[PDB]
């Protein structure tokens, strides 16, 4: 049995092998889905979270946060994102890729290698995960591929088949958009790992004071809000858990505080990861508070080890 913060280690990777090239985006809209900025207005909280619609959260720090989120995108969409952001900042803009799934671009069509629940790379090390990705992205060249969108049973639905003539890496699409690139291989519906967060902490500490971080995952909800929240915590350790949590939800992200977890029969397996996320995000706030003074010297992983959370 796993200790809270590590429930995912109990799953069997061999049971979620990639099987299809998922279409990550149709490139129909000029912008990717769920695009938002810390420079945006708060909106009423969504019902599903049962929050207090009359509580006005604090904005201390938001203006200097220089953070944003979004779903996967097409090469064109990335340029439109980079253009909206160049209107709000002048510093270096970072495309912060949070996907452990192997994704890239086939003929410019953004795709990811999809296994049930999106765990085709479950258990792999970041190095391994990126090794799988270079490899099958190269193997797609000059070959016939079936790429498609998932309907709802999360199984393919239409799509198209073509012979691949161009193959690209997310990093290369970013460099074409004028953005810098940084990858943190995080598994899809779970609390990021100690490895993931240690890696984000080290990169965060070397950032130019004026860097702008653009986070994105597959749909741009869970993993991206998780990192947007830790960057909020990390950079405004002064403001309360409540405000940060209400804050990141009211500009279009997920609510990471406790709420009543409701799932479809198909998704019952998600419940524990929703509860585990609630516990770890408060433990991370606790870590921000107890090392903020110190030199965030001690990495999250060494601290987590001697300050375990409880379920």
């Amino acid at each position: 049995t796993e200790p809270v913060g590590s429930y995912a280690r109990a799953e069997r990777p061999q049971d979620f092998e990639g099987f299809v090239w998922r279409l990550d985006n149709d490139g129909k809209e000029a912008l990717p889905r769920n695009f938002r900025t810390s420079a945006d207005a708060l909106r009423a909280p969504e019902k599903k979270f049962h929050l207090d619609a009359a509580y006005v959260p604090s904005r201390e720090g938001m203006d200097a946060l220089h953070i944003s989120g979004s779903s996967a995108f097409t090469p064109a969409q990335l340029k439109n994102v980079a253009a909206k952001l160049r209107e709000k900042t002048a510093g270096p803009i970072y495309d912060v890729d949070l996907r452990q799934e192997s994704h890239g671009y086939l003929d410019g069509i953004p795709v990811s290698w999809y296994g049930e629940r999106d765990w085709a790379n479950l258990g792999k090390s970041q190095h391994e995960a990126l090794a799988d990705e270079r490899h099958r992205l190269h193997a797609a060249l000059h070959k016939t591929v079936y790429i498609a969108p998932l309907g709802k049973h999360k199984l393919p639905e239409g799509g198209e088949v073509r012979r691949v003539q161009k193959v690209q890496t997310e990093q290369e699409v970013a460099e074409a958009a004028g953005m810098r690139y940084f990858r943190i291989a995080a598994t899809d519906h779970v609390w990021p790992t100690p490895e993931n967060i240690d890696r984000f902490l080290a990169f965060y500490r070397t950032l130019p004071q004026d860097a702008w971080l653009h986070f994105h995952c597959e749909a741009g909800v869970g993993r991206t809000t998780a990192f947007m929240v830790m960057t909020d915590m990390l950079k405004n350790p002064s403001v309360s858990l409540k405000d940060i949590l209400y804050r990141q939800h009211e500009i279009g992200g997920f609510y990471y505080g406790e709420f009543p977890i409701k799932t479809k029969d198909k998704d019952s397996w998600k419940t524990k990861y929703y509860r585990e996320k609630i516990v770890m995000i408060e433990q991370f706030y606790r870590y921000v508070q107890e090392n903020r003074a110190d030199g965030y010297q001690t990495p999250w992983s060494v601290w987590l080890k001697s300050h375990p959370a409880k379920a």
